């Protein structure tokens, strides 16, 4: 048991901030004050990039938890069969449960390399 919904709050924080910045940037697009409205705009984008960067990382961490939940919920299901002489159909179904479990490892094998390939471009 782990209420990791603290990620969700920060998610809505960023969305609002972006939706704002989206708006704030528009009113910004509407000759010494020029050089100021110049710098400010590039300062909006670097915040967006940050926010989007963070946002992606969180969503990856959301998909990860997603598959982690729908992994235990079927680990029990597998344990039902193998934990005598069940109907051969009972064996085909067990077979279909396993092909799905591998489908998740591939997924977790991707999200991990998303995390890894993302921290690598930072260098």
């Amino acid at each position: 048991f782990c209420k990791a919904q603290t990620i969700q709050r920060r998610l809505n924080e960023i969305e609002a901030a972006l939706r704002e910045l989206e708006a704030e940037g528009v009113k910004l697009e509407l000759e010494q004050q020029k050089k100021l409205w110049v710098g400010q705009l590039l300062q909006l984008v670097d915040k967006k990039n940050s926010l989007v960067a963070e946002e992606a990382e969180l969503m990856i961490t959301v998909q990860e938890l997603n598959l982690e939940e729908k992994q235990w919920q079927l680990d029990q299901e597998l344990r039902g069969y193998m934990n005598n002489l069940k109907t051969a159909a009972d064996r085909q179904a067990e077979d279909q449960v396993l092909r799905k479990l591998v489908d998740l490892v591939n997924q977790r094998d991707a999200l991990i390399r998303f995390q890894e390939e993302r921290r690598l471009s930072e260098l």
